[PDB]
């Protein structure tokens, strides 16, 4: 299956189950869970998006600008 991780910079990706360590080609590391992993997806379909939400999103505090609204 497909696994989640988070790079140095706060980052995320996306690899086979089994990436203790990635690397990313721009010029860094990518440090994966703790424990096993971050967002097990099973579909790759479902990876990229799993790895979006792991991304730097600001979305949580729902008072400023509604859901529905803009963002």
């Amino acid at each position: 299956m497909y696994i989640i991780f988070r790079c140095d910079c706060g980052r995320a990706l996306y690899s086979r189950e089994g990436a203790k360590t990635r690397k990313c080609v721009c010029g860094r590391t990518v440090n994966v869970k703790d424990r096993r992993i971050f967002g097990r997806a099973d579909d790759f379909e479902e990876a990229s998006e799993l790895v979006r939400k792991l991304q730097e999103e600001k979305y949580g505090s729902c008072h400023f600008t509604n859901p529905s609204k803009r963002e």
